[PDB]
């Protein structure tokens, strides 16, 4: 699917968030959230963070920000090999929280602004393109396996 080229672009850009996972985290949501304030409503325990601080204030954002950030770190490492780290994500978003596809979509646009905004040196248009296809190809076989488990993703 991605060139050897592509794949080192994602990863190389992905070190740059390693350093930093909780506060990429923290704006990837806080982004998500004010970009697309439907999708708040998919947590609960956020309910009550009305301000940009009392979300970046909030640790459970914070480390929940960090478990999805781990999670798709290690699928972009498999560099589309990664169907046995998907499916059980895919599981526990079709049949736990039912996430749409589309709501997978607005947080790839928010992976991709945060990660514009704190590394454009290291984040030009051929990372872009590359982190793109990437976050494309996670969405599309998380697709499938929604279906498999009888979960349009609509
Ligand atoms: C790249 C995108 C995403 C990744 C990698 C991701 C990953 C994860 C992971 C790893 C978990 C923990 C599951 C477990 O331990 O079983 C999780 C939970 C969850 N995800 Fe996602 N997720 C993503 C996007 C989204 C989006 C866009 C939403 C909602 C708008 C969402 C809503 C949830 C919810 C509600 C939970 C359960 C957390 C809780 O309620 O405490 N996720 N996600």
């Amino acid at each position: 699917v991605l060139s050897e080229g592509e794949w080192q672009l994602v990863l190389h850009v992905w070190a740059k968030v390693e350093a930093d996972v909780a506060g990429h985290g923290q704006d990837i949501l806080i982004r998500l959230f004010k970009s697309h304030p439907e999708t708040l409503e998919k947590f609960d325990r956020f309910k009550h963070l009305k301000t940009e601080a009392e979300m970046k204030a909030s640790e459970d954002l914070k480390k929940v920000g960090v478990t999805a950030l781990t999670a798709l770190g290690a699928i972009l490492k498999k560099k589309g090999h990664h169907e046995a780290e998907l499916k059980p994500l895919a599981q526990s978003h079709a049949t736990k929280h039912k996430i749409p596809i589309k709501y997978l979509e607005f947080i790839s646009e928010a992976i991709i602004h945060v990660l514009h905004s704190r590394h454009p040196g290291d984040f030009g248009a051929d990372a872009q393109g590359a982190m793109n296809k990437a976050l494309e190809l996670f969405r599309k076989d998380i697709a499938a396996k929604y279906k498999e488990l009888g979960y349009q993703g609509g």
